[PDB]
RNA sequence: AUGUUUUUU
């Protein structure tokens, strides 16, 4: 009896077992309604019944156990947990919580917790002695993470420009600045399929704020992973809420020395949530920004580091830019000076259908000599020193012709000397 | 007995009517209330009343049936609707009810509604069951919605231009960017007179928000379809109220499965109505925009989408530039990254009376693979690579020579190889 | 109202 089993199971079988165990027509009721009285019925018969989920702790002091096919919004099927629980555990925002949970009774709205099982996916015994995120050593990006991915697709082009323009490692902190129609959508895809691809033991995460929900099931039923997402029909309390239990989440997976990726779609969306969300202080900025606006969003992006205990956590931001709206032109840069990573796209060769349009001459990586050997640098090197004279629509022409006459990357640096 | 049978009666054949039925004299009376009395002496007779609209829920909980034909203002003859039949009903804004009718008695203004016959134009009892608008699986754009006559009329050339540039599908959610004085009104009626001419089974609404009276009745004599409308002379909260209502009634068509398109010539005024609606925080961004204002006509953009399920949403909305505001330049753009179609219009083409004046190199379409064939695709870009190096105005005089030797696209495609 | 917008290089 598991609640995650109920939610993967179809509306016709969980009709036809509701209607089999005598209770009334659950044709013309909700799916939610449905597991709700089918865990109501299965209880009164003794058996016990078992839920997880997220734990978002309240101001007040209680907390819900939030689910994720539902992007982490209120359910009526959420599990209260008790602050004498949460006192006696030590639980913070964040911790994955799977035990033993029973219906509510006369009076009550929502499952009680009585026994926690498990605890982040590990023995409670291991949780209870934990080194908080605060207090972890950052370092720079050591691991490599290769995106190229060897079986001489033809979609593999873009992983090997991306390779050559700026290698990626685990903590890296980057920015995908592009404008818009580029060909955002199509770029973040091929990461993401060749994040699951090469890497599939690091846990992928891809956060989609103020999106067209289109693109939100395009997403979920393209790459392998999870996808917790909020249209623009939410307002930005919805945006900032998932915000922070999506970080919340990364924290708590990275302080048990797990590999967490988060590709981030809408840093600029979420910016202008948290300056719609935050109160009036009568001091506006350039441009229509609070100057206490872009604190949540800078500790965000600030979030991503690499653990040498431990575990990383890389954040890879798309920002907006030529927008036509100033607000995102102050946010773009004043975010800038951060992404330790910046991977340009250009409009004049998007518009040209020559894709990908990446930017070669200002997109680089600092400190590449930590993730890349002494002659593939120089290859680089050498490869930078020659593409710079030529132009930006030349550059790419000139490097998708000779891409295009081998697989790998090796032979053509190879045949350049 | 229906409402809009005698609302499509002249004045003379109503005047003479009532003057047979024996009441005061209609002469020196108002057309509405011509039709009140009418009413009123034929259910004094014991006959019965009917009457349709669509349902307008106000906040109290009651609501009107507005009318179509008075672009949904409120008026004497709207048919009150009480809120117990609306809680038997699950009725919401938008419904399209139709059911017999009867005159207000001794202390009441409108009518009321007795039995319900029809609901959205089917059986009540499949309204009773369906999936909200809220929780359809958006998509892409699937089917091809071509625009080319195929008669072979000189008209016909701008229809062509618009395929060759930007074909369009269902789902579909557009821009039509242009400066003012640049050939917008005549390019929204071409588009119109091929939407209602190849495919008229859908749905089309033409909504024109704080334009001129008389575009406005040129509109609605020239197109085959719905024309909704509010001139100028009328404040920002009616047109809130038109855009809602026409909203409404799209979502409550495609929950039925069905094709609505949306032909929006105001997105700019209403930005700017609801900026104007909109109370006052203290916080004014750069331009004079609220930080809360483009929220709602965000949301009314973002609504088009494609269903899986059944049907789509269509909305193709006009943003204006270069209008000397620096408003419009915010509020037209901020909405540049998030539609997925721009088609762009060249002043300087204009000026020179060369019609139309798009501008092709700006133009495109993303995903543009799932609504044409393969050799269609290499061919339009062939036709790109062909066109870009070539100037605006050069590349539009060729193309119009190109086009006017032939009547279909596919034998200049045939002709360029 | 100052900042934002005006405004740019
Ligand atoms: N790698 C690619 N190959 C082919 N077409 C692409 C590619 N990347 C982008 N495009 C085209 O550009 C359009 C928009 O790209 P998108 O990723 O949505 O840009 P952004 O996210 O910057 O708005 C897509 O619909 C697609 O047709
Ligand atoms: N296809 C066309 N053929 C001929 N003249 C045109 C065409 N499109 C626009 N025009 C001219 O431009 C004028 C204004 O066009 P309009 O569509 O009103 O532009 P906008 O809507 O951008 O203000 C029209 O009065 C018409 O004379
Ligand atoms: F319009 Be793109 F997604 F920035
Ligand atoms: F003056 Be146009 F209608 F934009
Ligand atoms: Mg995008
Ligand atoms: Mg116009």
């Amino acid at each position: 009896m598991n609640l995650t089993e109920l939610k993967n199971t179809p509306v016709s079988e969980l009709i036809t077992l509701g209607e089999n165990m005598g209770l009334e027509n659950l044709a013309r009721m909700r799916k939610q309604d449905i597991i709700f009285a089918i865990l109501k019925q299965h209880a009164k018969s003794g058996e016990d019944i078992f839920g997880d989920g997220v734990l978002e702790i309240l101001q007040d002091g209680f907390g819900f156990l939030r689910s994720a096919d539902s992007s982490y919004l209120a359910g009526p099927d959420d599990i209260y947990v008790s602050p004498s629980q949460i006192r006696r555990f030590n639980l913070r925002t964040g911790d994955t919580i799977s035990g033993k949970i029973r219906p509510p009774k006369e009076g009550e709205r929502y499952f009680a917790l009585l026994k926690v099982n498990e605890v982040n996916f590990d023995k409670p015994e291991n949780a209870r002695n934990k080194i908080l995120f605060e207090n972890l050593t950052p370092l720079h990006a050591n691991s490599r993470l290769r995106m190229e991915r060897g079986n001489g697709s033809t979609e593999d082009l873009t992983a090997r420009v991306l390779d050559l323009a700026s290698p990626i490692g685990r903590g890296q902190r980057g920015l995908i600045v592009a404008p818009p129609k580029a060909g955002k959508t199509m770029l973040l895809q091929n990461i993401a399929q060749s994040i699951a691809y090469n890497h599939p033991d690091c846990v992928l995460m891809v956060l989609l704020i103020d999106e067209r929900p289109e693109e939100v099931t395009e997403m979920q039923r393209l790459v392998k992973g999870e996808v917790v997402a909020s249209t623009f029909d939410e307002p930005a309390s919805r945006h900032v809420q998932v915000a922070e239990m999506v970080i919340e989440k990364a924290k708590r997976l990275v302080e048990h020395k797990k590999d967490v990726i988060i590709l981030l779609d809408s840093i600029t969306r979420l910016a202008r949530a948290y300056n719609t969300v935050v109160p009036a202080s009568g001091k506006v900025l350039t441009g229509g920004v609070d100057a206490n606006a872009l604190h949540r969003p800078k500790r965000f992006f600030g979030a991503a580091r690499n653990v040498e205990e431990g575990g990383s956590l890389t954040i890879i931001a798309t920002a907006l830019i030529d927008t036509g709206s100033k607000m995102d032109e102050v946010i773009y840069e004043e975010f800038k000076g951060t992404g330790n990573m910046e991977l340009h796209l250009s409009r004049k060769i998007a518009e040209k259908r020559v894709f990908p349009a990446i930017d070669y001459n200002r997109s680089g990586t600092r400190k590449e000599e930590l993730l890349t050997t002494q002659e593939e640098l120089q290859k680089m090197w050498i490869l930078r020193k020659i593409i710079h004279p030529m132009g930006e629509i030349d550059a790419m022409e000139f490097l998708i012709n000779k891409l295009a006459m081998t697989k790998t990357n090796d032979d053509f640096f190879e045949m350049m000397k």
